[PDB]
């Protein structure tokens, strides 16, 4: 068939989930993409916490971060999700989703670099205005689910514009599940910022055969319903029969 | 702060399974051992298909093997292990213990270099004797429990003379179980050519704050027998509370 395919079944599972949103597939041996709707998998949102993707690759390959055992202490400043307020290294900051720590690597980054990187990557919209330190929060960088299926195809086949090593380690962090049928890599994020509210969970499921990348966002009004990001994704994985 | 320390309630989960064998704890941070048998711990046997880590990494190093996405294929030699008879990956053949894929690795690696590799990576009694490409299964190479934790914890913190990417790719190609508690970097052995018939599981447990090395064998009379390698140090895992 085609190289895009609409299968409105999967709406029964935001339904089921009084939700809204997209889920997109993208069976790599075939190279077939997948999706609920093709409207909203083509439109772009702040990559909030899923920046910490590219963010990590670029802090790797400028040597802000040295290797995944470097610590990076806690300000001090207590803040609302308690995992923050705590040393971490690359490992558990992506784990947690540790803004301050991602904020400082922005800044030892700095704008110049920033940009050339992320038009390297042909990340989204390719926008950093804003501050440096908070425009996947609140700046311009706008990106769609397919658009992340693209850049997450890169990273997965060590083709991006930075070191295999960079490469290697960012998609070790991304590590989030793993059994005897498929290793999960993924990031997820929350957008709160700017309207509309949103959940994002991008990365893919290897096989022994075969890759399938996925990226999904959906309305989230409130934190109330982050666990809907990765159920309903599950869900549909195991409708195309992905995953057991 | 005891080195070593023998606890001898671990030995109701071998009794629970009519069973025998070693558990090996190693707590990173505090530097100490913990065991149900300290002489068992300390008995040397034949690495069996826990060589896969060295012998991936000596192929690795040596260009043997160009990555892990290369495909060794299946030299059309129906054998009785099902999953054996097929085309293999690095991370495919390590999950499936494809014994075929390995031989042909030793027999390029061969014997002068995997003798020098083995003495710099002061890997168990160092001996080669027997077959290049059978020595692990049936010739002179022995390994203790406490051997295993030596060696892969010289893997963790990549200090094996071979390359940083080797032992980035043998990690990850030791992959076993990861969730949001832990991660689990393993590999599995059966050793039949000579008796006694064992068991072996070493790796290691990844936690947000510390790493728990592992090295396990037990007494394997039949096969029906091998998923109790995992069961019984889960069980052990569970207890010492480095697991939920
Ligand atoms: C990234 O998108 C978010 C940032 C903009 O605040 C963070 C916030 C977490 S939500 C976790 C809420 N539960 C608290 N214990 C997050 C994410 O889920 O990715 N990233
Ligand atoms: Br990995
Ligand atoms: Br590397």
């Amino acid at each position: 068939g085609k190289e895009w395919q609409e299968n409105k079944s999967w709406n029964a599972h935001f339904t089921e989930h009084k939700s809204q949103g997209v889920v997109v597939l993208w069976n790599e041996n075939k190279q077939q993409g997948f999706t609920n709707n093709l409207k909203r998998a083509n439109q772009a949102f702040l990559p909030a916490s899923t920046f910490k993707i590219p963010n990590s690759l670029i802090a790797l390959d400028l040597g802000v971060v040295k290797d995944e055992h470097q610590v990076f202490k806690w300000d001090g400043q207590t803040r609302d999700i308690a995992t923050w307020n705590r040393d971490h290294n690359l490992i558990t900051a992506m784990k947690y989703s540790v803004v301050p720590v991602y904020q400082e690597f922005a800044r030892q980054i700095g704008e110049a670099r920033m940009s050339k990187m992320l038009h390297a990557f042909d990340y989204g919209n390719e926008d950093i205005s804003g501050n440096v330190d908070s425009f996947w929060l609140d700046g311009g960088i706008r990106i769609s689910a397919t658009e992340q299926i693209s850049f997450l195809r890169k990273l997965y086949h060590n083709k991006l514009h930075v070191s295999e090593r960079s490469q290697r380690i960012v998609k070790q962090a991304m590590l989030t599940e793993a059994n005897g049928d498929y290793i999960i890599r993924a990031k997820t994020g929350y957008s709160t910022r700017i309207e509309p509210k949103i959940g994002w969970w991008v990365g893919w499921v290897e096989l022994d055969d075969n890759v399938w990348f996925f990226a999904m966002n959906m309305d989230m009004p409130t934190s109330d319903g982050l666990g809907l990001r990765q159920a309903i994704t599950k869900e549909v994985l195991k409708q195309e029969k992905i995953i057991p």
